[PDB]
């Protein structure tokens, strides 16, 4: 029999939508005056991110020509293009004398360097080399460095302004023993040169690590208990004396879902060892996007109380959406562990906030997000009287650095003075598949917060709309809160 609070975990795994929306919506809905509060910091933030550089001031001149003289886009270029020749006349009398007598983003790939599809016909083994080739380009702005020295090394100029930082020794899902004896060296090396890094500076002030249990044990995605205990665990452990010894925070990523289970095995086990009493250093991660998350709170709860510790937990929306819809697809069971709308795991996100808020002597909490309103709603529902301690925001390198640089730092700077963890990836092009992989769905996607941003027709307002009156409102159109997304039935349906 499990305890109470893993029962009701379990209990929980694919909950109906419509059931699992209805019970966060009253836990996620902002107070009117907070509510007020969090929509104009989130206009404000996003206003000055889409328009540092002046987005969609330059947009709109370009589009007042484009209409008056009733001309088209290419017609735009062509007179610009002109406009550009005639400026490059040094003499202005000679100037006005002369006047008066699949392939979407082919564009950003030329920088770089119909017909096209033609194009590719022909060369078409150069495409192994082509995905090889394209996964470096697009991933470089993700990682902070090749080796964890290097990654190090970087660290001053943010974190002088206030930036902490995670690293990430990429790689992931370990197929064989050597790979995970490979993983487990790597990040006992990666402590070592973090926890000298940091020099005492401590789990909050200080950098940390963040891991991945699937480097650690050959084979994790159908791992049964008992090995995982004799294997990954000791493993796990010794990693976290380690970093305890330097006085360093180590996080425990979250995965895929059916991983869930055996790493609360896992944290239940470790929290209790002797060498780690009164450190308060573990880290784990817990994704708003599953149905089990606002659960997983409660038993987090309950086990930083029994084991005398304050859990640092990040709390994200979660990073393998595309493949938990594939999986439970494929599995055909009664639902869905997800959401299966994004404004739902908005709300799962809002809701788990003010859990992990009302607890501070037991959860330090780690707010991960690039979105604008998540994070002015979190800086209102944290309340007043901030202080250091309370809580972090973290960001994702070469993501959150723009919407962050308005947070971090000093309010004389017209910053808001809240501390951000920069998560930061260190390896070569053989570690970067997967990673990239799932930044490249992030960013792409049209629900995703940095894709809506970019888009300048977007109107702000839409852009840091309320997630528990966008659900509203979509149950007043639909006849029922919290339905699944029209495009994505139950997998047995
Ligand atoms: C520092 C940091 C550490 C992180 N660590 C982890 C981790 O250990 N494990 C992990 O899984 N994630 C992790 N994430 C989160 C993940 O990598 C994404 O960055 C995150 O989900 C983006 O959320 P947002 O508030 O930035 O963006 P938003 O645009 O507000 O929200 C996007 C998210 O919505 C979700 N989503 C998209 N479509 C749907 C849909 N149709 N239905 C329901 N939900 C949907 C996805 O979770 C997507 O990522 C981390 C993020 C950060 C910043
Ligand atoms: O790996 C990922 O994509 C997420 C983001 C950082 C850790 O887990």
């Amino acid at each position: 029999p499990q305890s109470v609070s893993r029962a009701a975990i379990t209990a929980a795994y694919r909950r109906p939508e419509t059931e699992a929306v209805s019970m966060l919506l009253e836990q996620a809905r902002l107070p009117q005056p907070v509510a007020e509060q969090a929509h104009k910091l989130a206009y404000q933030l996003a206003d000055k991110l889409r328009n540092q550089k002046n987005a969609s001031g330059r947009a709109g001149m370009v589009q007042g020509l484009l209409q008056e003289f009733s001309l088209s886009s290419q017609e735009g270029v062509a007179l610009m293009c002109l406009a550009e020749a005639l400026l490059r006349i040094p003499d202005k009398a000679t100037r006005d004398a002369l006047i008066r007598d699949l392939f979407v983003n082919a564009a950003t790939w030329g920088l770089l360097f119909a017909s096209l599809s033609r194009s590719l016909n022909r060369i078409i083994p150069l495409i192994r080399k082509g995905v090889d080739m394209a996964m470096r380009l697009m991933g470089e702005q993700f990682v902070t460095g090749e080796t964890i020295a290097e990654a190090l090394a970087n660290a001053r100029k943010l974190e002088e302004k206030g930036f902490r930082y995670s690293y990430d020794m990429l790689g992931e899902a370990a197929l064989t023993a050597a790979d995970a004896q490979a993983y487990m060296v790597s990040y006992q090396q990666a402590i070592h040169a973090i926890g000298k890094a940091s020099n005492g500076r401590g789990i909050y002030e200080g950098p940390g690590i963040s891991i991945k249990l699937s480097a650690l044990h050959p084979r994790y995605s159908r791992a049964q208990y008992d090995r995982v205990m004799e294997e990954l665990y000791p493993r796990l452990k010794s990693l976290t004396l380690l970093a305890r010894q330097y006085d360093i925070g180590i996080n425990i990523n979250a995965e895929e879902s059916d991983r869930l289970e055996i790493s609360l095995d896992l944290l239940e086990k470790l929290c209790f060892e002797p060498e780690l009493a009164g450190w308060n250093g573990i880290g784990f991660v817990i994704q708003a996007y599953q149905k089990r998350c606002p659960l997983v709170i409660d038993y987090l709860i309950d086990l930083a109380t029994r084991s005398r510790r304050r859990l640092m937990i990040r709390l994200v929306k979660g990073a393998y959406w595309d493949s938990e819809i594939k999986r439970a697809q494929m599995d055909g069971l009664e639902g869905y562990p997800v959401y299966t709308r994004k404004v739902y795991t908005d709300v799962s996100y809002l809701a788990c906030a003010k859990k992990l808020l009302a607890v501070p002597n037991l959860i330090y909490p780690q707010f991960a997000t690039h979105n604008a309103h998540t994070l002015a709603a979190i800086y209102q529902l944290a309340g007043q009287n901030y202080y250091p301690g309370q809580y972090e925001f973290q960001c994702l390198h070469g993501m959150g650095e723009p919407l962050y640089e308005q947070v971090t730092g000093k309010v004389a700077d017209g910053k808001l003075n809240r501390p951000c963890r920069i998560y930061a990836p260190v390896g070569t092009h053989e570690t970067l598949l997967a990673y990239l992989v799932r930044r490249l769905l992030e960013n792409g996607a049209n629900t995703s917060f940095v894709n809506r941003i970019a888009d300048t027709s977007l109107p702000l307002d839409e852009l840091v709309a309320d997630p528990v009156t966008a659900v509203e409102k979509l149950a007043q159109q639909e006849g029922q809160t919290g339905l699944p997304h029209p495009k994505i039935p139950l997998p047995r349906d």
